[PDB]
């Protein structure tokens, strides 16, 4: 597939086919009119119609009059649409701007502090966030680059976080992705095409008491670092103790095949499976679509790399949070730290070329 | 279609080979002093390059081992194709320091003078080798640069890295020119890999030119410019394609029609970068480029971060980069740009057979 359709009752990136690459990026309004701020959206959302079909954003990036800079930075030119699916989310904090305190919805809960947290807050928080995820990372890049150079003035950068999964054009479609620990990562999972599950455990209903939240979802973004020098010297049977699969399969311990349905009681008491299994949390289940990082080299000379944990949810306090409290005590916990943390309020699609992002909180 | 790039040669592959679309460069430093230590880690990191670069795990695998012993393989690349690694060896300057290679320190491996308006990290600059990590699939590239590391343990140590999400440069002018993030095309008057005459005149080194172990190697010439976005993207479209000499959609030359039609240099302003960086404007010096765009998050103050790692290959760096760079101290593009990292690298002979070893000609064998 080229391209993914940009309208509908929901926004796209969410329970649409995982693309190879992602940048994230969080933004802070610098506006205090509203009026400004509605008029960003609709260009915003008119530049991303044109962004997730191959086109360049405004009149163009070049042809037009030589004394004026182009509409466009024009690093997209010659490449594909990539599956590029544009979805913006609005945090906690842009709700105490415009006057929309009172209609934050109460399923935006803020995070606990959880036991480990080492969060950078530079690299958390974020009035804005733009989810850009396509099959190739510098049209990723440019429409998070275009976008913020549209809204300069309006909004700026807070942080922003590349990412990466499978090459889809060498790795089959049905493989399981690996985490840079060297293990199946996504076997048990809400698939976009279970539209009971993502009815029940993702998708926002009306009467759950915020109306213009109808069709969207709640998202929850973690940076987690590996210590992958360290993970690297525990033997096989350590690394496997930790998750409670094998690491050649992935299956579950005391079967054969990955995709076996695991039997919790044979995992050791602290393994992550047996932890973040929906039974060992009231039935909690998430949808979780995150991307491995890897930013390169610190001070000390180790791999700054981990995985850019992503999870939507229908209510953040019966999702993420009761699945990463109950992971207190995992084994896992020695060889990761958290270090970047954000949540958003995903609003519902852009129903037509007329809809814009945001018009149901913003109203008409 | 994932397929793998020859590991052995006369010369290493990376250099001429059609530029993947990922990097992962890694300079290291050398901790060891004993010369035997030394070379038995290059004969091991030879072995874990041939495993690499034909889509295996080092050693004994990833996993089937011992429950007691950690794997030999990290497993990360487990089910991924080769994606076209190749993994590209260089010896630095600083390392002839030690294991008594004085007298051995090629002459062509010039250092750099310092370049006016350069502010290098000095921590993300240099070192004692460097291994260059290219591929179609990052996670390749990634897991190839960390098993190298790892095995190299007690006796290497990693100095800086640097990661390039998209590529900037071409080795193939019939395919698509990849664009930097200026917008505009990078790498369209390039050296080829089929132009073997002008491979061997300006890239591959030569017994003739005083360093006999260095035959059939090159040098490298790394650099990490940073890109000041802001500025750029307020600039008109006709000022950006003065800065260059090319239009920016089609990539032509000032008043041309087409891409890869010849530049007509009187035409561009005399500041034109195209124009001073031109192997005519410079006696004849050419260059193989062959560098990746990168992003490092926000400076921190509400703006992309981004820029372009440069790298240069060259038969001789005082005959290459020295004089192009001096040439465009008064580049109209250096108002946009800065140097903020720089290493040099003798990249040795290719591993010829599977008895050879990176750098046996340097070390004996
Ligand atoms: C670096 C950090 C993490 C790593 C390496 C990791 C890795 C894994 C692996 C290998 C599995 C088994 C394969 C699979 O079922 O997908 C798994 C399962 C799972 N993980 Fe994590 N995980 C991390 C963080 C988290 C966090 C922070 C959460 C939630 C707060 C989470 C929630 C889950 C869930 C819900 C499952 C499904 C288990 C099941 O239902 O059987 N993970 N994870
Ligand atoms: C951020 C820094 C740079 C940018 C954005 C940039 C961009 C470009 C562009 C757009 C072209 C025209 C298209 C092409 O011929 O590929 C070009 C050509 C070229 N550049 Fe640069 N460049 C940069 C740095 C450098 C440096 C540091 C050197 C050498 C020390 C260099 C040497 C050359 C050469 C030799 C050419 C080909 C000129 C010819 O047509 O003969 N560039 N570059």
């Amino acid at each position: 597939g080229s391209a993914v359709p940009f309208h509908g009752a929901h926004q796209a990136g969410i329970a649409t086919p995982v693309q190879d690459r992602l940048h994230f990026a969080a933004f802070d309004v610098t506006t205090e009119d509203r009026a400004a701020f509605v008029a960003l959206l609709k260009e915003w959302t008119a530049a991303a119609r044109r962004l997730t079909a191959g086109h360049a954003v405004g009149e163009g990036a070049y042809g037009g009059l030589p004394e004026a800079p182009p509409d466009d930075t024009g690093e997209a030119l010659g490449l594909k649409p990539s599956r590029l699916t544009l979805t913006i989310g609005f945090g906690p904090s842009l709700f105490t701007r415009f006057g929309l305190a009172d209609l934050r919805p109460e399923a935006l809960a803020d995070l606990p502090k959880f036991p480990g947290d080492n969060l950078d807050r530079a690299r958390s928080g974020g009035d804005l966030c733009v989810q850009a995820c396509a099959d190739d990372p510098q049209v990723a890049v440019h429409a998070i680059r275009n976008l913020a150079r549209i809204g300069f003035g309006k909004v700026v950068v807070r942080w922003s976080q590349l990412g990466f999964g499978k090459t889809s054009s060498t790795t089959p479609d049905k493989q399981t992705p690996r985490n840079l620990l060297g293990f199946k990562d996504g076997t048990r999972n809400i698939a976009g095409t279970e539209k009971d599950r993502l009815d029940r455990f993702v998708w926002a209903a009306e009467k759950d008491g915020t109306p213009w939240m109808t069709g969207g979802s709640y998202l929850v973004a973690r940076r987690i670092r590996m210590h992958i020098e360290t993970w690297d010297r525990a033997s096989l049977q350590e690394q496997e103790d930790v998750f409670g699969r094998d690491k050649g399969e992935g299956a579950p311990v005391g079967k054969a095949k990955e995709r076996d349905e695991p039997f919790l009681k044979a995992m050791k008491p602290d393994a992550h499976v047996r932890l973040a299994h929906p039974d060992s949390n009231g039935g909690a289940t998430l949808l979780r679509r995150g991307y491995s990082f890897t930013d390169g080299t610190d001070g000390l000379g180790r791999l700054d790399a981990g995985l850019f944990f992503l999870a939507y949810q229908r209510d953040i306090r019966t999702g993420f949070v009761p699945v990463q409290r109950n992971l207190a005590t995992d084994a896992l916990n020695e060889f990761i730290q958290h270090v970047g943390s954000a949540v958003f309020a995903v609003p519902p699609g852009v129903r037509d070329a007329d809809d814009w992002w945001g018009s149901t909180l913003f109203g008409k």
